[PDB]
């Protein structure tokens, strides 16, 4: 009960900032996450024994892929932690419980391959889940782990509160499908500008949560430039491996996944920042003003990629 997690001074201070990097010490990441649950949610939110056993089952069910790994899950949970802590009163007890867990579980059992590659390979998961293939699997894996003996961290919730939290986590995880992000932000942009956005409307809350999930999922772009640049190597390591597997299926991959076209990465990043990242944090900043530091960091990194192209680095 009176057992709090306490980080070293530098981590205790920097964990509260949006651009925090969780560091290369794998064995500290569970403690970092439990710390965030306790400050964001409360010490009474979860049974410490159940939570610790849930976290270690989640970790085990992430694979040794360059990017879609345990570090990403914890990194995405931290961005959500920083959003929730800067937006104290805007979110319910069930939401702050569910969203940190959703982020931690959002890429469970990822193979480093896209929905597109699973489809063209004709992978069994593509038969089971025709759209948002991996994201339906990520939620399936989340339910499975929650049903392991001694793993149900929501056991003290009522039948109706339990159904509500799993519904938040399902929508939250499905929203990390970037194919769905474009339509969701366009609808949020329309609602904000015409002034019809209403945070008491449950269908509106779902869309805002969904945009928060995209913002946390893409948060690599909101880090200090060295972290952003080095993370980009891991991201393209997965894409190029997928490009290799496309060629093996007798399909030329898109330039993004073709390692022969490494030279075009800097321009590919500008397109992504202008098409996806900058619009995402702009709409999020409009709806939740205290998330402005993500937009600012994202813009700082867009300028850094423009310098790369101009041969200044
Ligand atoms: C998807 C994606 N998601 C990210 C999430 C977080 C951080 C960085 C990310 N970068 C990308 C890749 C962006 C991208 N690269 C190219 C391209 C690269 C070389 C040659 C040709 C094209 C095209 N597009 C769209
Ligand atoms: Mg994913
Ligand atoms: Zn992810």
């Amino acid at each position: 009960g009176l057992m709090q997690f306490t980080l070293p001074v530098r981590l205790c201070k920097e964990i509260e900032l949006f651009h925090f990097d969780i560091g290369p010490f794998e064995n500290m990441w569970p403690g970092i996450f439990v710390y965030m649950v306790h400050r964001s949610c409360g010490t009474s939110c979860f049974e410490l024994e159940k939570l610790c056993r849930f976290i270690m089952s989640v970790k085990k069910n992430y694979r040794r892929v360059p990017y879609h790994n345990w570090k990403h899950a914890v990194t995405v949970a931290h961005c959500m932690y920083a959003i929730l802590q800067n937006n104290h009163t805007l979110f319910t007890d069930l939401e702050r419980k569910g969203l940190l867990i959703a982020c931690l579980c959002h890429d469970l059992d990822h193979r480093g391959f896209s929905n597109s590659y699973l489809q063209k390979f004709d992978h069994p998961l593509a038969a089971l889940y025709s759209t948002s293939t991996m994201e339906q699997h990520h939620f399936s894996q989340t339910v499975s782990i929650l049903q392991l003996e001694g793993h149900n961290i929501f056991s003290t919730l009522s039948s109706s509160e339990y159904e509500q939290v799993l519904e938040i986590i399902r929508k939250a995880i499905i929203a990390t499908d970037l194919a769905l992000y474009f339509g969701n932000r366009k609808q949020l942009e329309e609602m904000y500008q015409t002034g019809s956005l209403n945070l008491n409307n449950q269908s509106h809350r779902d869309r805002v949560i969904g945009l928060m999930m995209t913002a946390c999922d893409l948060c690599s772009v909101t880090k200090l430039w060295p972290v952003t640049k080095l993370t980009a190597n891991d991201i393209y390591a997965e894409f190029w491996a997928e490009g290799d597997e496309m060629k093996k299926l007798g399909i030329q991959p898109i330039p993004m996944m073709d390692r022969d076209k490494k030279d075009e990465v800097p321009q590919g990043q500008l397109g992504f920042y202008n098409a996806v990242a900058i619009p995402c944090y702009t709409t999020l900043t409009q709806i939740l003003p205290p998330t402005e530091p993500l937009l600012k960091a994202c813009r700082d990194n867009l300028s850094q990629w423009e310098k790369v192209i101009r041969g200044e680095e």
